[PDB]
């Protein structure tokens, strides 16, 4: 074939412009919903345990083959990226989480990839810096209909300067999105839960307008025509529904004709408990994770068994599949191709995938190797031909780790 | 290198489970070894799609787009592309060519739900604060004094409940009296979530809805929402070797007749603790022998099929089909 | 490349300045509400038991690799911190929970580095006092969007001295951050406690 | 509260190896390119009844030879890390690098 004819076409129809219906969330508006969002004790608490559970999924960097210049560049990019939590490069990989972060509240985050020239003759990854999509306008496409270039105009920090309009490529940057539709428009991934978190501002107002009625009962108070505005009288009437509200120990005394009196509702005040959580419950089923680890499991049984996996691990294994596959496609080519133009197959960053077993299922294992093990007179050399003649999950549920890894991370 | 196509799949398999129907476009460059590299797949929205034409026989002929190109750079009209340059992915569709959605059923839940919020923060304004009313005598007109007086009152009664009510001995404030309590319409929202969580084929424990019911005892031979997960994976594993497969070898191995198929592993969550125990018997049946290992991988592979997928262990078919 | 030509950009949009859209707890009076959530049972409650859970970690030092160099300088900064409780050096590593602490309630706070010469030719690491968040007005910032500087202001213990406007380089100190977006801006994380408090 | 406690000291160890660390490292010794980390250690309260069977064949396996301990000890720290950590014995890096 010769190309692709077919441009990427927007999301767009008649009301629904660029995934968005809502004229409150449609443009840069709808990133101050997002922003006041954070103000929530459930929405705050899911996105630090989800955020803090992808921070130690064990990354590794998986190289391409077994060649040494795979095991090579592998090394390479790992001291870049620093998956060992520090480094002399004032640590870049939790940058990255940073940008996935606002990408994952936001929909669409981004930042820049400093490459100085290390002593070596190697394009050292020097910094990432990361921009927060208020200061991020428009992002240019292609004709074609793929992005082109993003336009950025924000403040320098100290108020130094106002930058505006100011164009940068991508093949400098790295774009992180949520939920792509794969034609570069990453909603956020906060969009559901907007409409729980409205109605439970509202019912909380309504809580406290009707508090002040249930709970001290408003007053009303009756006197003849002959009293006016601005008299005696009328300051004596304030000072008694005034004492009422503030000192309930003074007690009323009255004229003969005053009638004091409760407005009389004649009705209970009816337990809005159950809607706060509901809508509470709706926020948290929007992020997309169970009511245990949050908070929020009131009275609702327990899980029996489950099923293969649990609600809030898929999410948190496809969160890390995309920050992964992010990562794998927009900033390791970035950072091999200079170092090597004949490259072909990128080493790849993936997570281990972690499964809590039984240590004594482990320990009846390992004792029974060692019961193998015994006859022999030289016990560990025999031992660890034991351990490697193993199938890999065994292997990996004994914690043992193959030569790669540490040929990877060590050298 | 090929910028990741694999997850473009899924993101138009994940239109069509929406919308009913989503496509996409294959882009055969020419590889250096001589072979047509599969370069990009690029996916169509179903919002761009107007209609498809057909064959005269009743099957589909070509896809014809409508849609606007990002940046507001052109508006495409009428663009007619062929099906042989494309996939087309359908859910539960009825072998004529054409895609239901799979959020049918869940839209008359959803429109009562909305409804019912909408009533909920209607009803709520009555019984938590009460609506006032307030009775005056014919003297008093629109506009006047007295007139903004009352409105004084009402507002003062809505919004400062603290100032409390001073009136003359002719005007009766008061409540209006409804006269019953609020009813409970949590059932019904639970109702209509249930019918929604229902309708989209998925357990009450995975989606945070099991309130009160009872947890499920043993559960049949497979569960409500894995019959689902696999039932769609078949779905889609269906459509990409019969669309894009046979796009890919015939162009580049014309004399081929039985493709490559795409399936998933069955996976099947059993305790470790019983491989654990039958690893031990197997190296107790090699600890007399010499040679471990090799011994060892004999008495490995010497085993059936589903106990050797138990054990994790994996065989030489996939990993030379992998790693070289 | 040549360098960096994209400056560390606010976090400020039209009512949001600086990660905050409360005017309340927009500048240092949201350090006052911070400050008041403290006397809350449920508060200390969480924050005693977080901060010991901290402070008993099982820390080590890792060296860089199994090169004698490389565990020579680890148990160097070894006996600087001193992650075995007590030594000659007066804990200094208590001072760094004390910052983070304060960090942790308000936002940002940081510390001084106060380095003598040791006997052995040697710069021992002498003590470290705390800078609180109160007596922080601003931070300056590079021409690049980092910061610079650290703008002090604050009032010496017993009345003795109101010092004032006092700058100190970053070089010399440490600064804590929770939950930073990279931008060099640390949210307190009291933040969404506060309208359940008030209610 | 488990993540929540590991995030946290995570952020501080961070914040500590990003700030602490170099303005000590490189005052004393300039040609230095690898800072020394640090890093807590990954808590996993296990059964200690599963480890005392273990140990129980351990020394099943150490009973038939003459020399105890020596042995024992190769039977040790031939085992994988996550069991020697298990178990609660230390590697030799901790010791040389605490108490010289």
């Amino acid at each position: 074939l010769e190309g692709a004819s077919v441009p990427v076409m927007s999301t767009s129809y008649d009301v629904v412009v660029d995934r968005e219906f809502d004229e409150l969330l449609q443009g840069k508006d709808g990133l101050l919903v997002y922003h006041k969002m954070l103000s929530d004790g459930t929405v705050k608490n899911a996105l630090n345990y989800i955020f803090g559970r992808i921070r130690s999924a064990k990354w590794y960097v998986e190289p391409a083959s077994t060649d040494p210049e795979d095991i090579a560049i592998a090394a390479f990019i790992h001291a870049q990226l620093g998956i060992d939590d520090a480094s002399v490069g004032k640590y870049p990989f939790g940058r990255l989480f940073a940008i996935y972060e606002n990408a994952y509240i936001y929909g669409m985050a981004a930042g820049e990839i400093v490459l100085t020239l290390g002593a070596d003759g190697k394009l050292i990854l020097d910094k990432i810096v990361p921009i927060h999509p208020f200061n991020i306008d428009e992002v240019l496409y292609d004709e074609e209909g793929g992005p082109k270039a993003l336009k950025l105009s924000g403040e320098v920090k100290g108020g130094s300067q106002f930058v505006n309009g100011l164009e940068i490529p991508i093949w400098k940057t790295v774009v992180f999105l949520h939920n792509d539709d794969g034609s570069f428009t990453g909603q956020s991934a906060l969009r559901a839960a907007v409409p729980h978190w409205l109605a439970k501002r509202a019912l909380i107002l309504l809580i406290n307008h009707g508090l002040e009625r249930f709970m001290i009962g408003v007053p009303t108070l009756t006197i003849p025509k002959s009293v006016r505005q601005g008299t005696k009288q009328w300051e004596a009437a304030k000072e008694i529904v005034k004492n009422f509200v503030q000192k309930p120990r003074h007690g009323i005394i009255l004229p003969d004709d005053w009638k004091f009196d409760t407005v009389d509702l004649k009705s209970a005040m009816p337990d809005a408990i159950p809607y706060l959580t509901y809508h509470d419950a709706g926020i948290a089923r929007a992020l997309g994770i169970d009511f245990n680890t949050v908070q929020l499991n009131m009275g609702v049984q327990a899980v029996n068994i489950g099923e293969f996996v649990s609600l809030t691990q898929q999410t948190i294994i496809s969160l890390q599949r995309e920050f992964a596959s992010a990562v794998n496609l927009y900033l390791i080519p970035k950072l091999v191709l200079p170092n090597w133009p004949g490259a072909t197959r990128f080493p790849r960053l993936t997570f281990e995938m972690e499964e809590r077993n039984d240590f004594s299922a482990a320990a009846n294992l390992m004792g029974m190797l060692i019961n193998a093990v015994k006859d022999s007179e030289d016990i560990p050399t025999e031992l660890k031909a034991l351990i490697d003649a193993l199938p890999s999950k065994m292997r990996r549920a004994l914690g043992v780790v193959d030569e790669v890894r540490e040929a990877v991370r060590q050298p």
